[PDB]
């Protein structure tokens, strides 16, 4: 296979692609947009002005599968063309039983059967527009069509390794406590699945507080129904739905696993607000809080993702990065604050904008994935070590402290907007990249003085090669006071005429109003 | 002849043009701009880039006439050349005897011979610029030059037909309750015709209660006096002086229609105000108030038009639109919600923005037209039926309710301009056009349940044949909750810099501001 996970020497795993660490500078299109071969191929071109190596696309089953047995492959071969024509890898994402929640991506033939694929119901009753998890029929016919479509990917792809990644259902789940079809009420009343105590039993000590709490509430039994071994409650409804969505998915994916075996993530709609019950979002899905639930119910399923459309960035992403959970973020906002904070904190696999073809020409982004281009195999050398953090400020923060080795870094926060990551890759040496802080290096230990030594601007040519565009010193570093990450420069046509001093005094007269995006800083250090 | 109206299967009256249904995207040219070859010729790449199919223009008597029996056809001919060069169709209106009320466009020799050609008196016995509806010298003269135009107009285009329609005169009548004239007061003695009386008795049912009530109070009597009939008011007076211009007009029209039978239409401006007597607007016009009267009177003008530039539009044009009376607007504003109700509601003939040669930097209208041209086949094929409506919210107007056999249609606004057309091409089938509202399917049978099953965008192309752009689902659909007629996009080249998350959630970065202009989609649904 051209893509695995593989855990590197730190205990992170990378994405090995072509034999190379590979992470997805990416971003998924709008959810129709890859429904024609037209409307796809009008994208591409605004997709390369954002420097993207990775698109996230659909394949729908309706289109897919148009009538049951009759198969389609249209749509997935002129993506996998269009990607490979312009330089893109492809996360393909399969919309299937399941998108957001609800079934509107099953075949018409599907939709139109109620008796074999039957549905949800409501409280009330109601059939709704989204197919039981319950129901083993359509487990089976969504696993036949996703296995098909591996099978063709394996066909066409197999020797180039353009599909990286499969992602399984979109952001599953009811919007409800439970299922209130037959097979939903007859399954409360079962036995806990092995499996799932096993699991807990094992891995104890790691639970989630939210699975461990209800667990230990009512004995923290190795046996019994549902209710017996996490009460009758919310939770224990949310426990069983979950179990149902992840074991009906990992059967998806096994069929492919075993034929083509691709790293495969599943992603989640966020518990918005913490008192929000499951349900307000879909009950089923990969939620932070139902973790374990999935890891035990589903070892074909590689990676749990977050969706991420909210502003607590930084608590959200360690809420979901876990020893046995790398950071892969498929659907999230346009900023690259965020993207650098994932890759440099968390070691994360992917960073990937929603929406992303809309976006072209946002240039501080373009120049950021450019930034994060140029760095992946640094970063990639250094994923789950101590010696690689991100920068990012929020609201109402200042500075960042952190020591690496023998030095102290004050990390000073210039503006809103500062963002960047910090690679110590010698004992007296360190990359940095971003905008809009400055880094002060202090000795850790006190019977000593510490310095910057000399910094440097510069960038990785496409050989992987250094190369300093300045020595920055004097007015550029305060004498080597501080690294500032300024970022790199882009004069606008607009005139500044602004040629006043302005009372550590440096003039910087400017005729022109400029734009700025982060920049790549090599700073070397010594303690006297 | 190469147009004919002709009543279809629902009892429609259809514009068949070279043996297709054809149906008029049009505007009408500010009165003077066919009034040279250099000023005409100057303005056809401007009406090319509306997406009209037809022009309205007018030839004026005083130039086609110039002196009695010289007549000039420069004007006719370059006309008819240019529209053939440009891709249009040609409604000529005949700007003679009268236009908007008065007699500025009959030639020198008829205005210098007020003995000849004598003129209406006001109540103070000044005689005004207005030749009288009671002189036959003037029809006759009239008559003969309108002839001799429709005679030329069929020796060079009747196997073309390049001209469609006639409008004889334009906006006729007298701003005063009667004409003062001494012919006019001799005819107010005269008996009522037999043809209006045996009208009324016949098409009681559906006479305009403006007629019928009058005549009712007065004994409905068949025969007598205009003021034995209809009492001694502004109301007989405005029913003779209608009947007398109704008459003199069909007598110009027979004299065409012997040689050379086009569709024949008669404009009015409209009665302004609800208060507002016969005068204060022009008295003799066919407004609906006498539209009757015109009927009777006026065998050979098949359509009797309204001139709408005031806000009440719906109200407005379902006052004209009758089973013996198509819609027909040959002078309106500017606007595609107009159109598109006009078309889609009543299944009009004709749309006409006036002065269209100023408004083409109109993106919207023309886009507008774009999307209409592609529905004409569809729009022809169902109009009369109950299975297409139009779609035009009105301030404080929030949605539309509407049967579709098996569909109950919640039709919810989005955004004050709010306009499209919906048709039920299927039992399961429908096609949406327009912008800014959105569409609810359920199942009128309370005991199943309705939903949409797949949407697409998409259009015509040049052949009449559907092409999909994209299969719309997920955010495009709420999950196909609903049908967004969100419209075709355009993106400008103004910068929008929007990445911004806005708290059912979709994210929609953007990089440019966009235009939006009228969509088609076709939504198959089903019931389970």
């Amino acid at each position: 296979v051209p893509s695995r996970l593989v855990k590197n020497e730190h205990g992170s795993w990378q994405l090995i692609v072509n034999g190379k660490p590979f992470i997805m500078l990416a971003g998924e299109l709008h959810n129709s947009s890859a429904s024609t071969t037209e409307y796809l191929n009008s994208l591409w071109t605004s997709l390369k002005t954002l420097n993207l190596n990775t698109v996230l696309a659909p394949i729908a089953w309706e289109q897919f599968e148009p009538q049951e047995g009759i198969f389609d492959y249209t749509l997935i071969n002129n993506m996998i063309d269009g990607a490979r024509k312009n330089g893109f890898k492809l996360s393909i994402l399969w919309f299937g039983s399941w998108k957001n929640g609800e079934s509107s991506y099953a075949p018409t033939w599907v939709k139109e059967d109620t008796k074999r694929f039957f549905r949800v119901k409501s409280v009330e009753g109601k059939e709704i527009e989204t197919i039981s998890p319950f129901c083993e029929n359509a487990m089976k016919a969504d696993a036949k069509a996703f296995k098909t479509l591996v099978e063709h990917i394996k066909k066409v792809d197999q020797a180039t390794g353009t599909v990286i990644a499969l992602q399984p259902e979109n952001e599953v789940g009811i919007f409800q406590g439970m299922d209130y079809s037959k097979a939903s009420l007859a399954a409360y009343e079962q036995e806990v699945p092995q499996a799932l105590i096993q699991y807990m039993k094992k891995n104890r000590k790691n639970l989630r507080k939210e699975l461990l709490s209800v667990w230990e509430e009512n004995g923290a039994r190795t046996s019994g129904a549902w209710k017996t071994v996490f009460g009758d409650n919310a939770w224990s409804k949310s426990f069983y739905t979950t179990w149902q969505y992840a074991t009906y998915i990992d059967f998806i994916s096994a069929g492919a696993k075993e034929i083509y075996p691709l790293p495969t993530f599943c992603n989640c709609w966020l518990v918005q607000k913490p008192d929000d019950m499951p349900g307000v979002y879909p009950n089923g899905g990969p939620v932070s809080r139902v973790m374990d639930i999935w890891k035990a119910a589903a070892p074909h399923i590689d990676v749990l993702a977050p969706d991420i459309y909210l502003s607590d960035f930084k608590n959200i992403v360690a809420d979901y990065h876990r020893a046995d959970n790398p950071l892969l973020i498929p659907g999230a906002v346009m900023k690259p604050a965020n993207a650098f904070w994932a890759f440099g904190e968390h070691s994360a696999l992917c960073y990937s904008p929603f929406g992303i073809e809309d976006g072209a020409d946002n240039f501080v982004f373009a120049q950021s994935y450019k930034v994060l281009n140029e760095l992946i195999p640094l970063i990639s050398e250094h994923q789950g070590s101590d010696r690689m953090i991100g920068v990012m400020k929020m609201p109402g923060e200042s500075e960042r402290t952190v020591t690496m080795g023998d030095y102290q870094l004050c990390i000073k926060y210039d503006a809103e907007d500062a963002y960047g990551l910090i690679i110590q890759t010698g004992k007296n040496e360190f990359v940095v990249a971003g905008i809009n802080f400055k880094v002060y290096f202090t000795s850790t230990d006190k019977k000593k003085t510490g310095y910057i030594k000399q910094v440097w601007e510069g960038g990785y040519d496409t050989d992987g090669e250094w190369k300093a565009t300045r020595l920055l010193n004097g007015d550029e570093t305060y004498h080597n006071a501080v690294l500032i990450a300024k970022g790199r420069r882009t004069f606008t046509s607009e005139k500044s005429n602004n040629y006043n001093a302005d009372h550590i005094f440096v003039y910087s007269p400017t005729s022109y109003q400029a734009v700025w995006s982060p920049g790549i800083y090599r700073v070397t250090t010594y303690l006297r």
